[PDB]
């Protein structure tokens, strides 16, 4: 179980700088640091190449959220203080919508993100 301090995730660690969310870890491997907030996803959009192995590292800076990418088998809870790891390879270029699968307050029904998969 990979744990982090939710009260400092925006000040230190790999979720602190949104511009550095996508890190290449291999020739066709990328780690993506996703930080869920009430009520939006950091970063937005997530930009990754087609056919690359993506390792999502997702955590929350406040409450329980969800991270479900439509058209995929990605569907995980996002707990404050814990890192959810999801591995996925996007076969087709285009845009994939992230939806929050866990009720998280007022703007839950509009908490959407975007993943743009480049050819
Ligand atoms: Cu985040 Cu519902």
């Amino acid at each position: 179980l990979e744990r982090v301090d939710p009260t400092t995730v925006r000040q230190e660690g790999p979720w602190a700088d949104p511009a550095q969310a996508v890190v290449q870890t291999g020739p066709n491997q990328y780690t993506v640091y996703v930080l869920a907030h009430q009520w939006y996803y950091q970063p937005n959009p997530i930009e990754v190449p087609q056919g690359a192995e993506i390792v999502f590292k997702i955590t929350s800076q406040d409450v329980l959220h969800g991270f479900h990418v439509e058209g995929t088998n990605i569907n995980v809870e996002v707990l404050p203080g814990e890192v959810s790891t999801v591995r996925y390879t996007f076969k087709r270029p285009g845009e994939y919508r992230i939806i929050c699968s866990e009720i998280c307050g007022a703007n839950h029904s509009n908490m959407f993100g975007t993943i743009v998969v480049k050819e």
